[PDB]
């Protein structure tokens, strides 16, 4: 089999806090760690950051830290017996003017007062990722009374949506102006916004992350009815971002499970056709929280995404929670290369008919382009800076693989989430010019991924400094004497 | 929203078994309800046949019945509790000689007298599709000595295999041959094989139908390594057969779960290609087996496989043995409308460049490029003695409702898994010639299907006796004066 | 070899004035005799209309007769002595205010009273058919002031025109409103207009045709620079007519011969896009006036021509005037035989992912689709009687034979001129309703088109009389019981 | 309107054999001028060809000379008085007895021995080049009875060739051996074979050429039946030669005129797969012989093969002996540029799913790919030693300028046949390295084809003494530094 191309985000947390857990995790293949700042502290995050990077290191691997914001998620308060149990038909309330510490079965309070505003009769609410459903009954003032549809468990904090979206809310809360401070001080590669609704919402976080020093690029999570309404209203919100996260749990809520099908088709193709990273998420090996095996219709969801051309795929809880963190990352990286091995996983249409922008633009395409038809061609040689070029080789269906040579860790560690980029650490600027190229191939002929005979694409710029000015290619005979 | 097209096998069990779930099945809109012979007794299987029939006439649906012959699968016996549950490092037996009806915590009989020759220690097994796995630790002439590797449920007749492939029977049981019996004295629509490995088993099947006066079509299960070596393997098992099924477990089992992918694409493209039937299978929402909702995974996956274009979706533990088998029917008929909104669901191709067989084929065919492409057309009235003309206009993608309009309930039943059809009964030949295309329209303007300003399209050939000779096509104005 | 499909236009004249050279020209193969109104008595006309059709009987042959009217030629004056010669680089002087019996070797006059208001200095000015060409150096009061840029020799009663059009002129003339008298009386199957500019000019022919009770179809030619002008123009005009003509000798003085092939191939595209038909004339083989083999640009000009997808094409003084009118006529046809073979002449994509209007249409579209794959169909049997279903089918790309049944004259002629169309003299009304399918059969076993085995295609409507109404299509098997 | 990019073959003869109108075709813009070793003395062509290469240099033009062999005719023996004519319907005799130096007004002899073996009754025989045309009647032991069809006059020593084709001759005649000589002696840019067979042919061609020191790219006429009896015949030909000519007089009478239309488009389409340049031939337009402009089917017959995308259009008798060789020039170019602006002149496929052999194939392609999409791409600055990677771009459809820089004057003349491909005379060796692309930037803005803002794509390889080794493209912005 070939190197797997497609990338891995695993979300850390108790099942996945320990060293040799995470030893196993980095070992097993994840390219990049998610912390999720809706749980745990400050200084648990750090530890774990430091903890992945050394490990990584240890190992000779590149795996990026993404910074996941809460964001204006609505929850409910906490119970007085730490969780209770809902049968259908029994009647319940959320209510402003209950306790917050004092949650019985019939009533908690909630600390959110546009909830009760924006709801009305008739509306369905879902808690706990839509475990738990009710209708709304009756509105007063202070409280919605409600009638369950499907019951189940309720415990502190759990979150609370309704069905259709709509509910007002800010996208930054203080907890994530906050989070973004944290996420600059940890040098995060990655921070994504919870319920952004538009491109507005993405600049301001990126407005305050600079503000706060942080070199982060920005992750829109794909969460709200009004971010799929129309093209014009999705296509916007990626391309105030640098990667898109399809993320299916909330989503599904907003705009029903039955729809996301199509629109996890739509948004990675968008995102891809407006050079952005794109990952899928949410419950793909749901299962291997309480088993060391998935599900065959878990295989096909992993699968699937891996042939609608997907950058990522996402572990939540089946890493941070569950029983098989390890076994979960091993399964989802076997699929990914069976998944690889398709036909329509290398063929490309190469963009015809259509009409470039930028002169790297150009170099990335025709690069992918003279790759996918010389077939003696084993590896692409992308000098980059800041990892923009192989943003754009790695937006062309392939299987040839493309190698990111960088001097800077922001960078190394950037292209850990780009579907079929490996990093090779390397600073052109460091060398004499006239032995860069046969330095570059080198590195490729110490790993082995090239022997004497096999072709190689090296591009570049004529500095070796400035960043955006890619303007060269080459086709270079490993074995020859290389200028 | 649209009348949901793809169809919807529910096999039936102990949580399926009395008339009120069953009625509520049949009203949720299951299609085709599947009797798996592995097990139940004769009686029970007959009692549900005729409940099914009864409840699916009480509310005008038309629900075929399929059997599902267990086959050379190697099965373990029976447990004196109908089931036990075990542990990474128990301890368990398998034994030849140990009583069919007494199985245990320890141990369970085995029908299969070369255990001891094929089996060796070191071996892996796999049981219940992979569920639990155990390793051989001990070999005794009668027994095999096993210590748990992978934990979970035991019960009576599930399969075993081991991990290098030794497990088998040779070409149709003795059990096999009487459910054939069974099959045909209970008039059942379909009949499956289960672990064919080319044409000749399935012919087998078929003589042994017929030779017991079955009017039964059957279904191979892929489910074999050898069936899916190649194109010519496949294919000539497909033309052997009327519909195919995706076996999911087993053939995971045999070809490793990151091969399924391409291999369910395939099997169900050759299907269609073949102008046969294709079901998708096995554990497309497993979660509902202990949960009231599917996971993220369970919907992409079936979504999936509607965009496919598979026939039908089926349902094994979910509606048969689990806690909510009518909320997974209704879960799976909302899922399958929704991808059905889908572009790549109503656009077809045409099989343009391709070279036509029959003048019944080529009519079918140019119904469906008529209705594609005349928007005013809202039906098809397909006047079919057994079923083969509306078989091939569901081979091609489309949204246009396609009517079986037959006197025949072998017919009647038999369109039921056919993509995108619905039975209209009707007796064209009890009625004067002329009065037979405004009496099919009435029956479409009853159901409130079409009214006057529609246009729709109608197709038989010039007797209303024999079968195989579509050879009309007509476009008709409702409203107007129909000779 | 098979029947050739495209029809061959050829005009009459002193060449092709007797009994036995017109016979020649119907055995080899006219499809369509223009009468030029241009030249020639009323009776000289009548006489040749006549001829053709007593011919064409008695071969049993269906070739229709097009009027061409004359329209507005602009000419110059009278030359003292009776021609004149001019060289390259020489002036000369066209002067409203000049006497007009008397024109010198410097100037000559004018019946053109706008001359100096619509020219300017650099205008390119063209006599005789383009055959001198001038350019405009000096404008006066009541003169144009030229250098001659191409010479040759000037007579009495030149045309002359401007490169880029704008001289004024009606379309239909007196003579023109007199000739149109003459082609209803005459009961001439179409009438072509000269220099229309849109879609006007054509409905003022059509109800002066109607008002003298002709039953002609109308055929625009596009001459003008105004009607290619842009899309709304050219298609304005289409959508006006029935037929329209490439008249590249006009057209290529009004637009430059460097622009002609790029619109050639654009008015045959709009025309068939319209449901229109198409011819494309002037000068295909003019070498052969005075040569008995056409040059190799001449075989490519026709061959071209074919593979544009034209329905017919035209011969001019090739046949109506040179020396070796049945030569080129044997020649024209032949090439297209030739050029019918090609691959690109059978194929067609059916007009997928379009939107039809019409159920008659319709079911054209759905016979040339089910005939282009089927392909034991050998022939299409269409009921028509108008001529309009077959109008339609014969848009569609494809090397079957299309028959067009049908009892009345006017229609019988119509097709000549439709690509791939052959007429059948059918009357369905006179026979019994059960026996029409076999003695429509019987036509063409008559004619040895088909075999017993072969299978055919029938359209037709429910009633025998009324038009408008096809909605039927049936494939018949030749030897079966047709009812 | 642009820059012609067809490229334009002028044949040389008495009418273009003065130094005022060679300067006249020079600046009409010939491209290459053809010696047609059938006629003429070698200094007669030695004049020429200084003459032209002289007023070439004059004009900074850069003409190639192509030099085309006589090969093999079939001809007839003497007649006793010299010249006989004959009438149409005469009787007249071939016969391979009867006195070589006797012939008589009813038959002469002929040194053909197989001459009945290889003709039969209904064959059509042509004498001198189709002037006279012939039926055999009868055929005997010694000869071949024969009624004239066209009539005209008939000398000693005339060719002789049969409709269908098929009589032996060699490829090369010892005429031709010495004309070989004769093209060497002269440095031709190009030599042209009359009627071979095979691959063999062209390489017995090529030995022989270079035996003589001769450095000329040899062109295959595609003449004879065998050479395109299939598709290996013919891909063997052009395999074996650098450019092929479609040369329809000879190749209508061995296949038959209503066969070229197919064949011009084929051998131009096959020869462009293989990375050979092709020539479109004879009778292009051939009434210019007599008339200052040419009939609406020439212009047709060279709009159409630019269409096709042949390289270069010619002429024969209308540049070498008519009266209006410059007009005909003229008029050729105008069409060219006409049928260029056509949509289908500039958008490729670029050979999508292919496989590329070579690495200076790949840079050729990938540079076509870029300058096709980044429309700021203005040029291509091609620095190539032989012609060969502009050859390469220039196989692929664009409107791009592609510039060949080189130093060496066979290059420079070479590349006069490329379509598309314009000559600039460039030394990079002889310059400081990191000055030449500059440099080369220059020589463009000099003649005001690109200005500062523009973009521009320039290839080369790592040396600048070698050939074959391009393997770089860098993308320029015109008007920054360039390294
Ligand atoms: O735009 P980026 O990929 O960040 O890379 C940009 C840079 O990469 C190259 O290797 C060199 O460092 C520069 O020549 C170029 O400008
Ligand atoms: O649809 P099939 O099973 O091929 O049978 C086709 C039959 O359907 C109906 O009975 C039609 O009215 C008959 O004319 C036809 O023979
Ligand atoms: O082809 P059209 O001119 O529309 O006429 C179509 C007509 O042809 C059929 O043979 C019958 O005559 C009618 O059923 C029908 O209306
Ligand atoms: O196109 P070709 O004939 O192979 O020539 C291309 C060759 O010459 C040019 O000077 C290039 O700069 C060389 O580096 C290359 O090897
Ligand atoms: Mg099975
Ligand atoms: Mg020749």
């Amino acid at each position: 089999m070939s190197v797997r191309r497609t990338k891995i985000v695993a979300t850390l947390g108790p099942a996945s806090n320990s060293p040799e857990v995470l030893e196993q995790l980095i070992l097993a293949g994840i390219d990049v760690a998610r912390l999720n700042f809706s749980h745990g502290t400050p200084d648990e995050h750090r530890a774990r950051a430091r903890l992945v990077r050394e490990l990584a290191a240890k190992h000779g691997r590149f795996v990026a830290l993404l910074g996941d914001l809460q964001g204006p998620k609505i929850r409910i308060a906490k119970f007085a017996n730490k969780r209770i149990e809902l049968q259908v038909g029994d009647k319940f309330r959320f209510s402003t003017s209950h306790a917050r510490d004092a949650g019985t079965q019939e009533v908690v309070g909630i600390d959110y007062p546009d909830l009760v505003k924006d709801c009305g009769v008739g509306d369905e609410l879902l808690l706990d990722d839509g475990r738990v459903v009710m209708v709304v009954e009756e509105v007063a003032a202070d409280e919605l009374r409600c009638r369950v549809l499907i019951g189940g468990p309720l415990s502190d904090h759990k979150g609370i949506n309704r069905r259709g979206g709509g509910l007002t809310a800010p996208a930054l809360t203080d907890k994530d102006k906050a989070d973004i401070k944290l996420a600059a001080d940890m040098d995060l590669d990655y921070v994504a916004v919870s319920f952004p609704r538009d491109a507005k919402d993405m600049e301001y976080a990126r407005r305050l992350l600079t503000e706060a020093g942080g070199k982060a690029w920005l992750v829109a999570k794909i969460e709200r009815a009004e971010a799929v309404a129309d093209d014009d209203a999705l296509d916007g919100l990626i391309r105030a971002s640098d990667a898109v996260m399809v993320a299916r749990g909330d989503l599904g809520v907003e705009i029903g499970d039955a729809e996301l099908v199509g629109i996890q088709k739509k948004i990675i193709l968008h995102a891809r056709r407006n050079n952005k990273v794109v990952i899928t998420a949410t419950q793909m090996m749901e299962s291997m929280i309480h088993s060391p095996m998935p599900t065959r219709a878990e295989v096909s969801d992993v699968a699937n995404a891996v042939l609608d051309y997907t950058d990522a795929v996402m572990l939540s809880a089946e890493s941070a929670a569950g029983e098989y963190p390890v076994e979960a990352v091993k399964a989802m990286a076997r699929v990914c290369q069976g998944a690889e091995k398709h036909p329509t996983s290398q063929k490309s249409s190469h963009r015809l008919g259509q009409t470039f922008d930028r002169c790297d633009e150009s170099i990335a395409l025709a690069s992918m382009y003279t790759a996918n038809h010389f077939p003696g061609i084993k590896a692409i040689i992308c000098l980059t800076e800041s990892g923009f070029t192989p943003l754009i080789m790695s937006r062309i269906r392939s299987s040839v693989p493309i190698y990111a040579y960088s001097p800077h860790r922001e960078t190394q560690a950037r292209v850990a989430m780009f579907r079929g980029v490996e990093t090779i650490p390397f600073d052109p600027a460091a060398l004499p010019a006239e032995k860069v190229s046969q330095a570059a191939v080198d590195e490729l002929l110490k790993r082995g991924v090239v022997t004497k005979g096999d072709w190689v694409i090296l591009t570049k710029g004529d500095s070796y400094t400035a960043q955006g000015g890619t303007n060269t290619m080459k086709v270079l005979h490993v074995g020859d004497l290389l200028v």
